[PDB]
């Protein structure tokens, strides 16, 4: 069995040796993270030496649908190409059913971050973050994409206060749609209207998340409340006259008025 690349356009490999490639070309140092989707690894390369963080699938593909699902998160990430304030992929392979993906290293997502902390996030490092996500938003935007899945968990850190947008596995081309969080779902989304619009709405409600320590809601009552067009009125006093007004304008029910990211970094406080 061999590793064959995987695009939309090996020193310490030996094939002859019964390991994966995986495991001849690579030092596992950490497990970053387990769930359904398979494990994140921290590991350095026995070619370069680099640091990187390597993905892989649970199980086999169950068939073909499930092989073309699981790698369009590599053509998402190749339609998104560079961008400072995306996670760069390296390259992906396939090896025995499993798929295998190998970006640059970062920090901790923003979900483990704010974890850490346990305390809401001061506003400082909230504006940081809000101008990099925005950045990469209008990246994507401007290239008729659409993430889909902004939160916390797929936010992650880098050096000096910045960070990263990531996990391209539900980024759609308009020109197809899988389940998002309804936690962080733009109310459109519930009646089939997709679009950029969506991805403002996310972010809305992950900021409102970490600056204010609150958890959102997976349904019902609560869920409604964040999207009629007023933030709930116990968190919201802490924060600033100007993030509570950027607030509004990224949660705005409407997709026809809400704010793009273009025109949210072009204002005033979002500046350099
Ligand atoms: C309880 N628990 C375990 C968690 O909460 C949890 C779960 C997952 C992660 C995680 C996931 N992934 C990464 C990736 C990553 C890899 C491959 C890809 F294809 C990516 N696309 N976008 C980004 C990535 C990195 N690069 C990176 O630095 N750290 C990561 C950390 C962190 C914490």
């Amino acid at each position: 069995l061999q590793p064959r690349r995987v695009s939309f356009r090996s020193p310490g490999y030996d094939p002859s040796r019964p390991e994966s490639f995986f495991q001849q070309s690579f030092q596992r140092l950490s497990r970053l993270g387990h769930g359904s989707y398979g494990e994140v690894f921290k590991v350095r390369s026995k070619e370069d030496g680099r640091l990187y963080a390597v993905k892989r699938s649970m199980s086999p593909f169950r068939g073909p649908k499930d092989r073309a699902r699981k790698l369009a998160e590599v053509g998402s990430h190749e339609k998104v190409g560079q961008h400072p304030c995306c996670v760069r992929l390296e390259q992906a392979w396939e090896e025995g059913g499993i798929l295998y993906l190998q970006t640059e290293l970062c920090g901790p997502s923003l979900q483990q971050h704010c974890e850490a902390w346990g305390a809401s996030l001061p506003e400082a490092q909230v504006w940081g973050y809000l101008r990099d996500t925005l950045l990469a938003l209008a990246h994507l935007h401007s290239q008729g994409l659409v993430h889909l899945d902004v939160k916390p968990a797929n936010i992650f850190l880098g050096p000096r206060g910045r960070c990263k947008l990531g996990d391209f596995g539900l980024l759609v081309e308009l020109g197809e749609v899988q389940e998002g969080d309804p936690r962080y779902m733009a109310p459109e989304l519930l009646q089939g209207s997709y679009g950029t619009a969506a991805d403002v709405f996310s972010l809305g409600l992950t900021i409102l998340e970490v600056a204010c320590n609150m958890e959102l809601p997976h349904g019902g009552e609560g869920w409604q409340q964040l999207r009629q067009g007023y933030l709930p009125p116990e968190f919201t006093a802490g924060l600033s006259s100007e993030l509570r007004s950027v607030l509004v304008m990224m949660l705005e029910p409407d997709p026809k008025l809400r704010a793009t990211a273009e025109a949210l970094l072009a204002l005033p406080v979002l500046r350099q």
